[PDB]
């Protein structure tokens, strides 16, 4: 299929700000440096940017009356290799066809986000972080090499430790903004199963939900989540889900699965939504019978789950999330910070903006690239109904994620100052200096480089 270059109406996955850009569609990797040539030739106009699946729910994949490359054509798994654990694909395989692709040979995905919908170039730009965070740091971690389409149209290949790791760490998380990354070769995970053990516990309140995480009980544990109750009045607030496991051996596996271990089942037709129309509420649910029933559904240990089970619980919730309409907001406070992070909590619930969907996480070692959202400490991700007041308020939570040293994510930042965002990431003038060394002329620039002056 062959080139196709269309005006197109972009925004990201939260559906807000809108801008129209030249939006090129090529397999063909020529006529992408051709393209990126183009633009340098200008050389100053208003530039490129990748555009991947567009999971990113603000502003980093969109470039209003420039050029957007979709990268998701060049899609080609060169080549896995189970003794060496590495993976050789383009730029524009999605985790989900990683995921897949590497099974059979008894690989895993390093690090998986909440969607596997994600592009391997859109999961290096944005640093992306899962579940398991605190033992296998981040995407970017995980890198071995990426081919980089820099400004002056050539083809870098880059390393972690090798002559420029500075370039390779600052397009790390550097939402696009270096050039292109045509090509990578990831480390994978070897796993001689597709499922998790897992335990589960129910806290009762904020402070609970805290203890449990510094306990010492998630160094047992290599994967680790919460859904977390922010709408509910202390002592109730802060409550959560907890979710903590492993990939299990077949040794762990019941007869049954030892068959084939490695196999992936296919998602179920039926979703909650269909088989409970209006709602799973009965007289017992909010009572006192209620809270027993959660905590002790919600309380196990070594149960064996599969990846739908495990790591997209509420995919059974189906056709009930999120019901565009809302605002997306995740904040990392460092760890030591627990009565500042624990202060953050309360103003939310106070505010009079309820968050029903809530994930909640203790992140571990950051990586050394200067722009990586990721910190060891208390990260949250709430999504607020667009109403009168939130965009004044959710301002008021980035002065206090800020004074109390944690910072936004940009995969889900469409509304965040560049003042805001520069004093977040300290950072972010050394990543600058790397940008404007290989892009002297902005042939890279996004909406979110001018909104965040990172151009
Ligand atoms: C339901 C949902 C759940 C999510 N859960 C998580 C999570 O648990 N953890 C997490 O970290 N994130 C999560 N995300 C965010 C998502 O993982 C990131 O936004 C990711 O970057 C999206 O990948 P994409 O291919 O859709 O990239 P896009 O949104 O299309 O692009 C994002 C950025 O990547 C850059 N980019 C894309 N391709 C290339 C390339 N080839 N070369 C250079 N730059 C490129 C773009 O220019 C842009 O700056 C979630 C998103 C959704 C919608
Ligand atoms: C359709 O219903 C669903 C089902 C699953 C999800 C998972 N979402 C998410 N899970 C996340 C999990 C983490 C984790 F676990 F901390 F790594 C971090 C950010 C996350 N962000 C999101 C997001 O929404 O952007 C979101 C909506």
């Amino acid at each position: 299929v062959g080139a196709t270059t269309t005006a197109t109406r972009l925004t990201g996955w939260g559906r807000t700000a809108p801008s129209v850009a030249n939006v090129l569609r090529t397999p063909d990797a020529e006529m992408i440096v051709k393209a990126v040539a183009r633009v340098a030739e200008s050389g100053g106009g208003r530039g490129a940017i990748a555009r991947g699946l567009g999971r990113s729910y603000g502003d980093n994949a969109q470039n209003g009356g420039g050029l957007v490359i979709d990268m998701t054509p060049l899609n080609t798994i060169h080549s896995i290799d189970a003794d060496t654990k590495l993976v050789d694909i383009d730029a524009g395989v999605n985790l989900d066809q990683l995921m897949k692709a590497a099974l059979p040979f008894g690989l895993w995905v390093p690090v998986l986000p909440g969607t596997r919908q994600v592009t391997v170039g859109g999961a290096i730009a944005c640093d992306i972080h899962g579940k398991n965070h605190h033992s296998a740091g981040s995407f970017g971690n995980h890198v071995r090499s990426m081919d980089l389409l820099t400004a002056d149209g050539e083809i870098r290949h880059l390393t972690p430790t090798g002559e420029d790791a500075e370039l390779f760490w600052a397009t790390v998380g550097g939402n696009g903004l270096t050039g292109i990354i045509m090509r990578a070769t990831i480390e994978m995970t070897p796993t001689s199963t597709a499922y998790f053990i897992a335990d589960g516990d129910v806290t009762a309140s904020l402070d609970e939900t805290i203890a449990l995480h510094s306990d010492g009980s998630e160094a047992r544990y290599t994967y680790s989540s919460a859904w977390f109750d922010a709408i509910s009045a202390p002592p109730k607030l802060g409550r959560a889900a907890v979710s903590r496991g492993r990939l299990a051996t077949v040794e762990q596996l019941p007869a049954k699965l030892r068959s084939e271990p490695l196999k992936f089942d296919a998602p179920q037709l039926l979703t909650l939504p269909d088989v409970f129309p209006n709602g799973l509420a009965n007289k017992y649910t909010f009572g006192p019978i209620g809270e027993l029933w959660y905590r002790k559904s919600g309380t196990y240990r070594g149960k064996v789950q599969n990846l739908t089970q495990f790591y997209h619980p509420l995919d059974m919730f189906g056709e009930w999330n999120r019901a565009a309409g809302f605002l997306q907001y995740q904040f990392v406070i460092p760890t030591e910070a627990v009565d500042e992070f624990k202060k953050i909590i309360g103003v939310i619930q106070a505010s009079g903006h309820y968050s029903f969907l809530n994930v909640f996480k203790l992140f571990g070692p950051r990586n050394q690239a200067p722009l990586s959202f990721p910190i060891p400490g208390w990260n949250i991700c709430v999504d607020f109904p667009i109403k009168d007041g939130l965009g004044k308020f959710v301002s008021e939570l980035d002065r206090r994620v800020l004074e109390f040293g944690g910072r936004l994510y940009t995969a889900k930042d469409s509304r965040t100052t560049a003042e805001t965002f520069h004093a977040m990431y300290p950072r972010v003038d050394e990543w600058i200096s790397v940008r404007r060394k290989v892009d002297p002329l902005r042939v890279f620039a996004s909406d979110m480089a001018r909104r965040l002056e990172l151009l």
